[PDB]
Protein backbone atom coordinates (compact mmCIF):
# COMPACT_ATOMS: atom_id res chain seq x y z
CA UNK A 1 0.00 0.00 0.00
CA UNK A 2 1.02 3.66 -0.37
CA UNK A 3 1.65 5.64 2.79
CA UNK A 4 4.09 7.12 5.23
CA UNK A 5 7.03 5.09 6.55
CA UNK A 6 7.16 4.89 10.31
CA UNK A 7 8.36 2.72 13.19
CA UNK A 8 6.22 0.67 15.56
CA UNK A 9 7.03 -1.47 18.56
CA UNK A 10 5.97 -4.91 19.64
CA UNK A 11 6.84 -8.14 21.34
CA UNK A 12 7.97 -11.29 19.56
CA UNK A 13 7.24 -14.96 20.23
CA UNK A 14 9.84 -15.26 22.99
CA UNK A 15 8.52 -12.09 24.71
CA UNK A 16 11.38 -9.78 23.69
CA UNK A 17 10.54 -6.24 22.64
CA UNK A 18 11.60 -4.85 19.26
CA UNK A 19 11.05 -1.98 16.84
CA UNK A 20 9.65 -2.81 13.44
CA UNK A 21 9.29 -0.78 10.24
CA UNK A 22 5.66 -0.17 9.38
CA UNK A 23 3.71 1.93 6.89
CA UNK A 24 0.91 4.29 7.81
CA UNK A 25 -2.22 4.81 5.75
CA UNK A 26 -5.32 4.96 7.97
CA UNK A 27 -4.03 1.75 9.51
CA UNK A 28 -0.41 0.87 10.30
CA UNK A 29 0.66 -2.03 8.07
CA UNK A 30 3.51 -4.49 8.39
CA UNK A 31 5.23 -3.13 5.33
CA UNK A 32 8.87 -2.14 5.62
CA UNK A 33 9.83 0.32 2.86
CA UNK A 34 13.42 0.70 3.97
CA UNK A 35 14.66 -2.53 2.38
CA UNK A 36 14.66 -3.06 -1.38
CA UNK A 37 11.15 -3.17 -2.80
CA UNK A 38 9.77 -3.91 0.64
CA UNK A 39 9.11 -6.55 3.26
CA UNK A 40 5.44 -7.39 3.65
CA UNK A 41 3.91 -9.58 6.34
CA UNK A 42 0.43 -11.10 6.03
CA UNK A 43 -2.15 -12.71 8.26
CA UNK A 44 -3.32 -16.10 6.94
CA UNK A 45 -5.98 -16.16 9.73
CA UNK A 46 -5.63 -19.91 10.39
CA UNK A 47 -6.53 -20.80 6.79
CA UNK A 48 -4.34 -22.34 4.07
CA UNK A 49 -5.29 -19.71 1.49
CA UNK A 50 -2.26 -17.52 0.64
CA UNK A 51 -1.05 -14.85 1.14
CA UNK A 52 -4.01 -13.73 3.28
CA UNK A 53 -4.39 -10.05 4.32
CA UNK A 54 -1.57 -7.55 4.59
CA UNK A 55 -1.20 -7.16 8.38
CA UNK A 56 -3.08 -4.04 9.59
CA UNK A 57 -2.96 -2.59 13.07
CA UNK A 58 -4.85 0.38 14.54
CA UNK A 59 -2.17 1.91 16.81
CA UNK A 60 1.31 0.79 15.66
CA UNK A 61 1.76 -1.19 18.90
CA UNK A 62 2.04 -4.96 18.52
CA UNK A 63 1.87 -6.44 22.03
CA UNK A 64 -1.10 -8.86 21.60
CA UNK A 65 -0.17 -12.54 21.67
CA UNK A 66 -1.83 -12.87 18.23
CA UNK A 67 0.71 -10.25 16.96
CA UNK A 68 3.85 -12.04 18.14
CA UNK A 69 4.58 -14.31 15.13
CA UNK A 70 4.02 -11.42 12.73
CA UNK A 71 6.42 -9.19 14.63
CA UNK A 72 9.18 -11.75 14.42
CA UNK A 73 8.56 -12.85 10.81
CA UNK A 74 8.69 -9.20 9.76
CA UNK A 75 11.71 -8.31 11.86
CA UNK A 76 13.82 -11.41 11.11
CA UNK A 77 13.10 -11.08 7.39
CA UNK A 78 14.69 -7.61 7.70
CA UNK A 79 17.74 -8.96 9.51
CA UNK A 80 18.18 -11.68 6.90
CA UNK A 81 17.92 -9.07 4.09
CA UNK A 82 20.59 -7.01 5.91
CA UNK A 83 22.91 -10.01 6.19
CA UNK A 84 22.80 -10.80 2.49
CA UNK A 85 23.27 -7.15 1.54
CA UNK A 86 26.01 -6.21 3.99
CA UNK A 87 28.00 -9.42 3.94
CA UNK A 88 27.52 -10.73 0.37
CA UNK A 89 26.50 -7.65 -1.60
CA UNK A 90 23.25 -9.33 -2.58
CA UNK A 91 20.03 -7.35 -2.91
CA UNK A 92 17.23 -9.59 -1.71
CA UNK A 93 16.82 -13.18 -2.83
CA UNK A 94 16.80 -12.57 -6.58
CA UNK A 95 19.67 -10.07 -6.49
CA UNK A 96 17.49 -7.19 -7.80
CA UNK A 97 15.62 -6.27 -4.58
CA UNK A 98 12.48 -8.44 -4.95
CA UNK A 99 9.82 -7.87 -2.28
CA UNK A 100 9.93 -10.36 0.56
CA UNK A 101 6.53 -11.67 1.64
CA UNK A 102 5.67 -13.85 4.65
CA UNK A 103 2.37 -15.17 5.93
CA UNK A 104 1.89 -16.22 9.57
CA UNK A 105 -0.94 -18.01 11.38
CA UNK A 106 -0.96 -20.50 8.50
CA UNK A 107 -3.49 -23.26 9.09
CA UNK A 108 -4.17 -24.68 12.61
CA UNK A 109 -1.54 -26.40 14.74
CA UNK A 110 0.85 -26.47 11.78
CA UNK A 111 4.30 -27.63 12.85
CA UNK A 112 6.34 -26.36 9.94
CA UNK A 113 7.46 -23.36 7.89
CA UNK A 114 8.38 -23.15 4.24
CA UNK A 115 9.24 -21.20 1.13
CA UNK A 116 6.52 -22.02 -1.48
CA UNK A 117 8.31 -20.66 -4.56
CA UNK A 118 6.85 -17.16 -4.05
CA UNK A 119 6.82 -16.42 -0.30
CA UNK A 120 7.56 -17.74 3.16
CA UNK A 121 4.79 -19.33 5.24
CA UNK A 122 4.87 -20.00 9.02
CA UNK A 123 2.71 -22.27 11.10
CA UNK A 124 1.92 -21.52 14.77
CA UNK A 125 2.97 -24.99 15.93
CA UNK A 126 0.77 -27.14 18.16
CA UNK A 127 2.20 -25.67 21.37
CA UNK A 128 4.05 -28.85 22.42
CA UNK A 129 6.27 -29.86 19.49
CA UNK A 130 6.68 -26.25 18.28
CA UNK A 131 5.70 -22.73 19.12
CA UNK A 132 5.18 -20.22 16.30
CA UNK A 133 8.02 -20.93 13.89
CA UNK A 134 8.95 -17.35 13.03
CA UNK A 135 10.32 -17.00 16.60
CA UNK A 136 13.55 -18.65 15.41
CA UNK A 137 15.90 -16.47 13.41
CA UNK A 138 17.74 -19.60 12.12
CA UNK A 139 14.29 -20.82 10.87
CA UNK A 140 13.43 -17.54 9.08
CA UNK A 141 16.89 -17.36 7.48
CA UNK A 142 16.76 -21.07 6.57
CA UNK A 143 13.52 -20.54 4.63
CA UNK A 144 14.57 -17.30 2.88
CA UNK A 145 17.85 -18.96 1.90
CA UNK A 146 15.71 -21.48 -0.09
CA UNK A 147 14.62 -18.43 -2.13
CA UNK A 148 18.28 -17.52 -2.72
CA UNK A 149 19.09 -21.07 -3.80
CA UNK A 150 16.08 -21.27 -6.16
CA UNK A 151 17.29 -18.08 -7.95
CA UNK A 152 20.88 -19.20 -8.23
CA UNK A 153 21.97 -22.86 -8.29
CA UNK A 154 18.37 -24.13 -8.54
CA UNK A 155 19.15 -27.34 -6.67
CA UNK A 156 16.33 -29.83 -7.18
CA UNK A 157 14.55 -30.86 -3.96
CA UNK A 158 15.30 -34.60 -4.10
CA UNK A 159 18.21 -36.98 -3.32
CA UNK A 160 21.71 -35.49 -3.01
CA UNK A 161 20.94 -32.20 -4.68
CA UNK A 162 18.00 -31.70 -2.28
CA UNK A 163 20.19 -32.55 0.72
CA UNK A 164 22.62 -29.86 -0.45
CA UNK A 165 19.70 -27.49 -0.84
CA UNK A 166 18.71 -28.10 2.83
CA UNK A 167 22.28 -27.94 4.19
CA UNK A 168 22.81 -24.59 2.48
CA UNK A 169 19.68 -23.32 4.22
CA UNK A 170 20.90 -24.66 7.63
CA UNK A 171 24.39 -23.19 7.05
CA UNK A 172 23.18 -19.71 6.15
CA UNK A 173 20.41 -19.82 8.74
CA UNK A 174 23.15 -20.41 11.29
CA UNK A 175 25.40 -17.68 9.88
CA UNK A 176 22.51 -15.23 10.07
CA UNK A 177 21.92 -16.31 13.68
CA UNK A 178 25.55 -15.47 14.45
CA UNK A 179 25.27 -12.19 12.53
CA UNK A 180 22.41 -11.04 14.71
CA UNK A 181 24.23 -12.35 17.80
CA UNK A 182 21.08 -13.79 19.37
CA UNK A 183 22.48 -16.57 21.59
CA UNK A 184 24.05 -18.11 18.48
CA UNK A 185 24.86 -21.81 18.17
CA UNK A 186 25.27 -24.61 15.60
CA UNK A 187 21.85 -26.12 16.26
CA UNK A 188 18.71 -25.61 14.20
CA UNK A 189 15.41 -24.43 15.64
CA UNK A 190 16.26 -24.61 19.34
CA UNK A 191 14.27 -21.43 20.13
CA UNK A 192 10.92 -22.76 18.85
CA UNK A 193 11.25 -26.52 19.24
CA UNK A 194 9.66 -28.38 22.21
CA UNK A 195 8.96 -25.53 24.59
CA UNK A 196 8.61 -28.19 27.30
CA UNK A 197 12.21 -29.50 26.97
CA UNK A 198 15.35 -27.41 27.42
CA UNK A 199 18.62 -28.03 25.57
CA UNK A 200 17.36 -29.77 22.41
CA UNK A 201 16.78 -28.75 18.77
CA UNK A 202 15.51 -30.09 15.49
CA UNK A 203 18.92 -30.78 13.94
CA UNK A 204 22.50 -30.29 15.03
CA UNK A 205 25.31 -29.15 12.73
CA UNK A 206 28.08 -29.78 15.30
CA UNK A 207 26.88 -33.32 15.92
CA UNK A 208 24.13 -34.44 13.54
CA UNK A 209 24.13 -38.00 15.00
CA UNK A 210 22.78 -36.59 18.23
CA UNK A 211 19.31 -36.79 16.58
CA UNK A 212 20.05 -39.83 14.41
CA UNK A 213 21.16 -37.97 11.26
CA UNK A 214 24.28 -39.15 9.37
CA UNK A 215 27.62 -37.48 9.97
CA UNK A 216 29.49 -39.50 7.37
CA UNK A 217 28.79 -40.45 3.74
CA UNK A 218 28.99 -44.17 4.54
CA UNK A 219 25.91 -43.61 6.70
CA UNK A 220 23.78 -41.86 4.09
CA UNK A 221 20.10 -42.67 3.82
CA UNK A 222 19.35 -44.32 0.45
CA UNK A 223 15.58 -44.88 0.64
CA UNK A 224 12.62 -42.87 -0.62
CA UNK A 225 11.12 -41.09 2.38
CA UNK A 226 11.63 -37.33 2.79
CA UNK A 227 12.31 -36.98 -0.95
CA UNK A 228 15.22 -39.35 -0.70
CA UNK A 229 16.39 -37.97 2.68
CA UNK A 230 16.80 -34.26 1.96
CA UNK A 231 16.49 -33.35 5.65
CA UNK A 232 18.48 -36.43 6.76
CA UNK A 233 21.53 -36.52 4.51
CA UNK A 234 21.99 -32.79 4.94
CA UNK A 235 23.71 -33.77 8.21
CA UNK A 236 26.75 -34.94 6.21
CA UNK A 237 27.18 -31.50 4.60
CA UNK A 238 26.28 -29.66 7.79
CA UNK A 239 29.03 -31.51 9.68
CA UNK A 240 31.53 -30.66 6.92
CA UNK A 241 30.58 -26.98 7.17
CA UNK A 242 30.91 -27.06 10.94
CA UNK A 243 34.41 -28.58 10.59
CA UNK A 244 35.54 -26.00 8.01
CA UNK A 245 34.51 -23.19 10.37
CA UNK A 246 35.36 -24.57 13.81
CA UNK A 247 37.88 -27.33 13.15
CA UNK A 248 38.06 -30.68 14.92
CA UNK A 249 38.90 -34.34 14.48
CA UNK A 250 36.14 -36.48 13.02
CA UNK A 251 36.56 -40.20 12.33
CA UNK A 252 40.30 -39.73 12.82
CA UNK A 253 40.62 -36.90 10.29
CA UNK A 254 41.78 -33.54 11.65
CA UNK A 255 40.55 -30.22 10.26
CA UNK A 256 41.97 -26.83 11.08
CA UNK A 257 39.14 -24.34 11.36
CA UNK A 258 39.10 -21.14 9.30
CA UNK A 259 36.13 -19.46 10.98
CA UNK A 260 32.59 -18.40 10.06
CA UNK A 261 33.28 -15.43 7.82
CA UNK A 262 35.39 -17.49 5.40
CA UNK A 263 32.92 -20.42 5.53
CA UNK A 264 30.15 -18.08 4.37
CA UNK A 265 32.28 -16.57 1.59
CA UNK A 266 33.29 -19.96 0.24
CA UNK A 267 29.79 -21.42 0.32
CA UNK A 268 28.13 -18.31 -1.11
CA UNK A 269 30.57 -18.39 -4.03
CA UNK A 270 30.03 -22.13 -4.56
CA UNK A 271 26.29 -21.57 -4.54
CA UNK A 272 26.16 -18.59 -6.86
CA UNK A 273 28.97 -19.49 -9.28
CA UNK A 274 29.49 -23.29 -9.47
CA UNK A 275 26.49 -25.35 -8.30
CA UNK A 276 23.77 -26.39 -10.73
CA UNK A 277 20.34 -27.96 -10.32
CA UNK A 278 21.61 -31.57 -10.31
CA UNK A 279 24.84 -31.13 -8.36
CA UNK A 280 25.63 -34.06 -6.07
CA UNK A 281 27.89 -34.21 -2.97
CA UNK A 282 31.03 -34.94 -4.96
CA UNK A 283 30.30 -31.92 -7.13
CA UNK A 284 29.75 -29.76 -4.03
CA UNK A 285 33.19 -30.75 -2.84
CA UNK A 286 34.74 -29.63 -6.16
CA UNK A 287 32.72 -26.41 -6.16
CA UNK A 288 33.82 -25.62 -2.60
CA UNK A 289 37.49 -26.33 -3.38
CA UNK A 290 37.36 -24.19 -6.51
CA UNK A 291 35.66 -21.36 -4.58
CA UNK A 292 38.29 -21.37 -1.83
CA UNK A 293 40.98 -21.50 -4.57
CA UNK A 294 39.43 -18.49 -6.29
CA UNK A 295 39.37 -16.53 -3.06
CA UNK A 296 42.52 -17.55 -1.17
CA UNK A 297 44.82 -19.34 -3.63
CA UNK A 298 45.38 -23.03 -4.36
CA UNK A 299 48.09 -23.46 -1.69
CA UNK A 300 46.19 -21.69 1.10
CA UNK A 301 45.22 -23.14 4.46
CA UNK A 302 41.62 -22.39 3.36
CA UNK A 303 41.71 -24.84 0.46
CA UNK A 304 43.46 -27.40 2.69
CA UNK A 305 40.71 -27.19 5.36
CA UNK A 306 37.91 -27.51 2.78
CA UNK A 307 39.55 -30.72 1.51
CA UNK A 308 40.16 -32.11 5.00
CA UNK A 309 36.54 -31.41 6.04
CA UNK A 310 35.09 -33.29 3.11
CA UNK A 311 37.61 -36.17 3.56
CA UNK A 312 36.42 -36.34 7.18
CA UNK A 313 32.77 -36.85 6.20
CA UNK A 314 33.74 -39.33 3.48
CA UNK A 315 32.90 -37.18 0.44
CA UNK A 316 35.42 -37.66 -2.37
CA1 LIG B 1 -2.03 -2.73 18.06
CA1 LIG C 1 20.36 -20.00 19.31
CA1 LIG D 1 20.34 -22.06 16.18
CA1 LIG E 1 13.03 -27.54 23.34
ZN1 LIG F 1 14.51 -26.31 4.22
Amino acid sequence: ITGTSTVGVGRGVLGDQKNINTTYSTYYYLQDNTRGNGIFTYDAKYRTTLPGSLWADADNQFFASYDAPAVDAHYYAGVTYDYYKNVHNRLSYDGNNAAIRSSVHYSQGYNNAFWNGSQMVYGDGDGQTFIPLSGGIDVVAHELTHAVTDYTAGLIYQNESGAINEAISDIFGTLVEFYANKNPDWEIGEDVYTPGISGDSLRSMSDPAKYGDPDHYSKRYTGTQDNGGVHINSGIINKAAYLISQGGTHYGVSVVGIGRDKLGKIFYRALTQYLTPTSNFSQLRAAAVQSATDLYGSTSQEVASVKQAFDAVGVK
